[PDB]
C-alpha cells in the first residue's frame, strides 16, 4: 500500500523497487504528481528522477535512510524539466553522483535546472554508451528518440519486469499526452514504440504522470501520438 511520508508518497513495486511521488502546484493545472523510482542493488541504492524541488528530494533521501538504510550510489534523471531535475542540488548536497543525457545537461541552465555532474551519450540505436553509465547495475538506459522532449530518456530495470518511460508514456486510459510544450510531434509515436521495443519483456510500465500500468500504456500512448502527425 501507498506510504505517505511528509508530502510525498512511496509505493513498493517489486522486492527491490519503489516508486516515489511528489507534487507541485501548477497554477491553472492543479497539484501535479510526478513519479520516479528507487532501486536497491545489493548494498546500494539507485534513484531515477528527482522530485520537483530540493526539499522534496531531500525527503526522498530521508525515506531511503529510514526504509532501506543503504547509501545512494547514483541518480539518473530523464530530461531537463523540473519534475525530473528540480532537486539536483539536494542530490549534490548529499554527495550523490548524478547523470543525465548530455543534451539534458546542455539544456538544464535555460530550463532553470542545475545540470547533472555526468553526461550520458547514446549509440545510434539508442542504447547508452556503457562507459558513460559506469556502475549502473541493473539500470538499462535507452534513448528512444525525441518525443515528450528532444532529450527524454528511459530506463529498464534488469531482473524485474519494470521499465520506466518517464514523461514519454501515459497510461492506457489517458485522454492526452500531457505537456507537449517542448515535444517533437512528428517523432513522438515512433519514439514511444521504440521504448516498447527496447524493453520487450517489461510487463509493468512506470511513468511520470500516471500510475503503473500494463504495456497498453505504450500502445495507447503511441496511438494518441499518431494523431499529432
Ligand atoms: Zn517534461
Ligand atoms: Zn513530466
Amino acid at each position: 500500500g501507498d506510504q505517505r511520508f511528509g508530502d510525498l508518497v512511496f509505493r513498493q513495486l517489486a522486492p527491490n523497487v519503489w516508486q516515489h511521488t511528489s507534487y507541485l502546484d501548477m497554477p491553472g493545472f492543479g497539484a501535479v504528481a510526478s513519479n520516479g523510482l528507487i532501486v536497491r542493488d545489493g548494498g546500494r541504492v539507485l534513484v531515477v528522477d528527482t522530485a520537483w524541488t530540493d526539499d522534496q528530494t531531500a525527503q526522498i533521501l530521508n525515506w531511503i535512510k529510514q526504509e532501506i538504510n543503504l547509501p545512494v550510489a547514483l541518480a539518473v534523471v530523464t530530461h531537463a524539466h523540473q519534475d525530473k531535475m528540480g532537486g539536483m542540488d539536494a542530490l549534490h548536497a548529499a554527495g550523490i553522483a548524478t547523470y543525465a543525457n548530455a543534451l539534458s545537461n546542455q539544456l538544464a541552465p535555460q530550463e532553470g535546472m542545475v545540470a547533472a555532474q555526468h553526461s550520458l551519450t547514446f549509440a545510434a540505436n539508442g542504447w547508452v554508451e556503457p562507459a558513460t553509465a559506469p556502475n549502473f547495475g541493473p539500470l538499462k538506459v535507452f534513448y528512444p528518440g525525441p518525443g515528450h522532449t528532444s532529450d527524454n530518456i528511459t530506463v529498464g530495470i534488469d531482473g524485474t519486469d519494470i521499465a520506466f518511460g518517464g514523461c514519454l508514456i501515459k497510461d492506457s486510459k489517458a485522454k492526452s499526452l500531457g505537456n507537449l510544450g517542448d515535444a517533437d510531434t512528428e517523432h513522438y509515436a515512433a519514439s514511444a514504440r521504440a521504448f516498447g521495443a527496447a524493453f520487450p519483456k517489461a510487463s509493468m510500465i512506470v511513468m511520470s504522470h500516471s500510475a503503473p500500468d500494463s504495456r497498453a500504456a505504450i500502445t495507447h500512448t503511441a496511438r494518441m501520438a499518431d494523431k499529432l502527425r
